[PDB]
Formats: structure tokens, C-alpha cells, sequence
């Protein structure tokens, strides 16, 4: 492969502690002679699929729990097996962050949760409430300073406030059940909107802004987590950690995060790799050298908590934690962070109103599991002749949609029969492994586009006919993975374009009879 062999390559964000992972590295290098090389790439959530998609990439890579669903669905990460032993060693729920499908696919190595940090000096009592913030920015000001900066370019630092009046992402109790644009995220992100609209924030207020501006004394208040005490620490601005302001009497809710530590698939060193996570970085003077350089919140290893427990910051950043929920790591987080991404800087700067902006996350954020649902029901009753007689769940897009497409590509099958005949016969999909084929050559052809709802029934279409052929010679259990292949390419290739449309609203008013 392209992945150097006796090396040991780790990415981890640069908000971390790199440099002190990098002591860790250097003790590992010390006892074996094999170098380790430690690097905190730009976009490293983006980077790493991109390269690990080629079997390239680095041996390790660092990111919070909720990004590996994703990575381990598209063959990116390597199966993680622990001895029980070691198992033992980390609390159970920190485990259960980086299961995947009944499998381990990534090494728990922290719980993050925001907290509320405030300047003590400024602001000795803390605002137990986000409406009351309005005011004491405008007390503030009277003295040259601000209430409130935290980073608005990532909805990380705003969904709790979005989650308090009863915004959800995956509803938690459902994937078909998303709470992006309902009463209450509107109601939290109107209120951030506002907060702008009166000057007490400022829309372009960024992570490095947010962090000079508090650790000057420059503004009371800002929202972050544990990897952000070390600078103010260095400040010496006199900084307490608390609980987040209520909203509408209810807690802000952060998404919670494992930081977590994931062996690429393409790696040969993955004996190497275990060997450095498992008893090197997963000890206490491993996670000591990293907690030492940048703080890692509360971690994974029962041992070494026990003793950063005691820490107040940690006891208000676990108090943060209970009030929020663990994040879900199916394949769509990604799709879901990018939707309400933009849905708060649009909302923000005021591209779209709060409610246009929610629609669109909605839209979004649903993308994957309505088109699959869709697509899968279609291929199905296409390949054996007969419909699914099972409830579509919400709502009535699933239903009109597919009787759009039954429509529709009744005619686009007809007229393309020739055309697939010979698309399948060049290919050849005889079984699972020739789905992913298929897929790889539908991602380069489909950016060519020029998107319109004809090309995407061909596509479909294509997909119904390739099921068909895969139920006649016995393989019935491929459809599934061919639905979910042509799904991923639909969603991931024209996102913006689909979303624009509305979605399959868009589908279904496009043909309208
Ligand atoms: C028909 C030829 C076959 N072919 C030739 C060049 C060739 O080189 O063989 C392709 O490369 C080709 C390859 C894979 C998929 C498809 N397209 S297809 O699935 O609809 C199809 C499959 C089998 C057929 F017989 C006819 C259409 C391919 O089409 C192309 C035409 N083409 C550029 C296109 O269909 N583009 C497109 C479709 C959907 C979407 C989206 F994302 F909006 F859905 C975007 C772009
Ligand atoms: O803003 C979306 C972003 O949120 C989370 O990323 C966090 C990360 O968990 C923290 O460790 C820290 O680095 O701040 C990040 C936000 O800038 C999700 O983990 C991530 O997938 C998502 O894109
Ligand atoms: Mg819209």
C-alpha cells in the first residue's frame, strides 16, 4: 500500500494537545526504535476520508466519536480488539461511543462537553439564563466590555442553545425522526439571531476571535471546552467553569463527544498502532503528557479519572454533559453538522431568516434516510413484483414520492431497457463486491452534472433494473447494499442541489399529474 510500513503516522485536530501527544510518541520511539510522527492537518475531519479513501492517509487518526460511523461505512477503519482486560480498564459507556454496528471501531479516549467559562473578575455571578444576557451586555458595555463571545462558524458551540427549547437531532428515547426545524431550535437559534440583530454578538465572531477576546478580559463570558483552559490558563484572566444558561427554563443541551482514536484500514502497522494506543497513550502518564498540554476533559481510563474527577472544571464539565446527550455516530452526522452549519451562519448573518434556515437543515439532515427509504422500496418492489406492505413512518413525502417514481420510471424503464441491458452486461454486478465498483465509477460520472430529477429516475431506474437482475440469479441479499451504494452517491454528489429542491417535495411538485 501507500501507508509506510514500520512507521507509526497520527493526525489529531489542532485544538489538541499535539505536542504533548508527541512526548508519547517519542517515549514509543524511545523503547522500540520505530519512529512516530504526529501532525494536526487543516480540515482533518474532511481530510481524512479523503485520503484514506485511496488506502492512504496516516495510521491513526484522532476525532470525536460522532465522525467514525461514517468512516467505518465506507471501509475506512480497521476493527479495534481489545483484550478484555484492557476493555476493563475504560468506563463502558465510553465504549459504547465507538461501537459501530455490533463492532469497536475506535479507541474512547475522553468525554468532551462546552461548559460555560466566565471571567470571575468581571462577572462574579455568572448569568444562570440565557435572556438575561441581553441585559448584562448592556451593563457591560458601559465599561468597555461584552457579556458573550463563543465561536458561531461551527453549530458545535450553538446547539446547545438550539437543543434547550426542544431542538433534536436523531431523536433519542428514531433516524426518521429529526427535530431540526421545529419550535424549539427555532426559538434557540432566533434567540442567537437576536442577540446579533441588538449588537451583543457579531456574526462573524470565529473560534481564535472569541478565544483573544476572553483570554484579553475583553468580553465576560464564552463557550468552549476542556482543550481551551491551557490558554487561559497562560492569560491568567481569573476564569471559572460552570453550568450553561437555561433557556426558556430549560438547560442548554451540548452534543456530547468521546474523543476517540481509530487504526486506518489501509494501515500495515496495525499491531504497532494498538501497541502505542492500548500502552502507551492509554495509561496515566500517557493521557497525563496530552491532559498536561492541552486539557482532555474527562477520560476514558477509569484509573486516571479518578483523580481528574476532583477537579471542579471536570465535575461543571460533566454537569454540562448529563444535561446534554452523547452524539449519535451514524454515516449522516457528517451530512447533519454541514446542514446545520450553514443553517446558523446564514441564520446569522442574515442570508436566510431562522426559519427558511431550520427548513433547510431539516431537508438536510433527513436526506439520507428519505431517499433510502425510497429507493429501497422501489428496487425491492421492482425486483419481486410486489410491494413492501410495511407503515412508511413519517410522512407522506416517502408515499408520494414513490408513487411519483412507480410513475415516472415505469416509462424510464421502458424506453432505457436496451441501454441497461448493455450498462449491465459491460459491468459486471454479480455480487456485493461489484456494488462498491459500481459506486466509485457513479461518484466520478455524476459531478458532471447538471442535476435535473430526469437524470436522477435513470439513475434509480438503472439501480431497479440491476435489482431485478440480482434477484434472478439468486442474489437477493445485494439489493439492499446496491439501494444504500445508489443512495450515498445521490446524497453525498448533489447535497445542495437536492436540498434547493426541497428535497423530494421538490420530486414529487416536479411531476405532478
Ligand atoms: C448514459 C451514459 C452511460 N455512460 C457512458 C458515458 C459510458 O461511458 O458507458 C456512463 O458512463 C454512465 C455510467 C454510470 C451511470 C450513468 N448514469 S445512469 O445511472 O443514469 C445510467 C445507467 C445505465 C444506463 F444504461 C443509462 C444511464 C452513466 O450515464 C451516462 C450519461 N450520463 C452522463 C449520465 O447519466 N449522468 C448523470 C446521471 C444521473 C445523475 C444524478 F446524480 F443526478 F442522478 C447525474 C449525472
Ligand atoms: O461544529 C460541528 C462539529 O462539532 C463537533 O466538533 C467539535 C469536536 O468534537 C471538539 O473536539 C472540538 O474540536 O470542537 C469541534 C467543533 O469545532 C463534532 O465532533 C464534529 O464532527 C462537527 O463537525
Ligand atoms: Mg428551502
Amino acid at each position: 500500500g501507500k501507508i509506510e510500513e514500520g512507521k507509526l503516522v497520527i493526525w489529531i485536530n489542532g485544538d489538541k494537545g499535539y505536542n504533548g501527544l508527541a512526548e508519547v510518541g517519542k517515549k514509543f520511539e524511545k523503547d522500540t526504535g520505530i519512529k512516530v510522527t504526529v501532525e494536526h492537518p487543516d480540515k482533518l475531519e474532511e481530510k481524512f476520508p479523503q485520503v484514506a479513501a485511496t488506502g492512504d492517509g496516516p495510521d491513526i487518526i484522532f476525532w470525536a466519536h460522532d465522525r467514525f460511523g461514517g468512516y467505518a461505512q465506507s471501509g475506512l477503519l480497521a476493527e479495534i480488539t481489545p483484550d478484555k482486560a484492557f476493555q476493563d480498564k475504560l468506563y463502558p459507556f465510553t465504549w459504547d461511543a465507538v461501537r459501530y454496528n455490533g463492532k469497536l471501531i475506535a479507541y474512547p479516549i475522553a468525554v468532551e462537553a462546552l461548559s460555560l467559562i466566565y471571567n470571575k473578575d468581571l462577572l462574579p455571578n455568572p448569568p444562570k439564563t440565557w435572556e438575561e444576557i441581553p441585559a448584562l451586555d448592556k451593563e457591560l458595555k458601559a465599561k468597555g466590555k461584552s457579556a458573550l463571545m463563543f465561536n458561531l462558524q461551527e453549530p458545535y458551540f450553538t446547539w446547545p442553545l438550539i437543543a434547550a427549547d426542544g431542538g433534536y437531532a436523531f431523536k433519542y428515547e428514531d433516524i426518521k425522526d429529526v427535530g431540526v426545524d421545529n419550535a424549539g431550535a427555532k426559538a434557540g437559534l432566533t434567540f442567537l439571531v437576536d442577540l446579533i440583530k441588538n449588537k451583543h454578538m457579531n456574526a462573524d465572531t470565529d473560534y481564535s476571535i472569541a478565544e483573544a477576546a476572553f483570554n484579553k478580559g475583553e468580553t465576560a463570558m464564552t463557550i468552549n471546552g476542556p482543550w481551551a483552559w491551557s490558554n487561559i490558563d497562560t492569560s491568567k484572566v481569573n476564569y471559572g467553569v460552570t453550568v450553561l444558561p437555561t433557556f426558556k427554563g430549560q438547560p442548554s443541551k451540548p452534543f456530547v463527544g468521546v474523543l476517540s482514536a481509530g487504526i486506518n484500514a489501509a494501515s500495515p502497522n496495525k499491531e504497532l498502532a494498538k501497541e502505542f494506543l492500548e500502552n502507551y497513550l492509554l495509561t496515566d502518564e500517557g493521557l497525563e503528557a496530552v491532559n498536561k498540554d492541552k486539557p482532555l476533559g474527562a477520560v476514558a481510563l477509569k484509573s486516571y479519572e479518578e483523580e481528574l474527577a476532583k477537579d471542579p472544571r471536570i465535575a461543571a464539565t460533566m454537569e454540562n454533559a448529563q444535561k446534554g446527550e452523547i452524539m449519535p455516530n451514524i454515516p449522516q452526522m457528517s451530512a447533519f453538522w454541514y446542514a446545520v452549519r450553514t443553517a446558523v451562519i446564514n441564520a446569522a448573518s442574515g442570508r436566510q431568516t431562522v426559519d427558511e434556515a431550520l427548513k433547510d437543515a431539516q431537508t438536510g439532515s433527513e436526506l439520507y434516510r428519505q431517499s433510502l427509504e425510497i429507493i429501497s422500496r422501489y428496487l425491492r418492489e421492482q425486483a419481486t413484483g410486489a410491494a413492501d406492505t410495511a407503515p412508511m413512518g413519517a410522512g407522506a413525502t416517502s408515499r408520494k414520492a414513490l408513487e411519483t417514481l412507480r410513475r415516472v420510471g415505469d416509462g424510464v424503464q421502458r424506453n432505457h431497457e436496451t441501454a441497461f441491458q448493455g450498462m449491465l452486461r459491460k459491468l459486471d454486478i454479480k455480487n456485493e463486491d461489484d456494488v462498491k465498483s459500481l459506486s466509485r465509477v457513479m461518484i466520478h460520472v455524476f459531478s458532471d452534472g447538471v442535476t435535473n430529477w430526469g437524470r436522477i429516475v435513470t439513475l434509480i431506474s438503472f439501480g431497479a433494473f440491476v435489482a431485478k437482475h440480482l434477484k434472478t440469479i439468486n442474489q437477493e441479499s445485494c439489493i439492499e447494499p446496491l439501494a444504500e451504494s445508489i443512495t450515498d452517491v445521490l446524497v453525498r454528489t448533489k447535497r445542495d442541489w437536492l436540498v434547493k429542491q426541497r428535497g423530494w417535495d421538490g420530486f414529487v411538485e416536479f411531476f405532478h399529474v
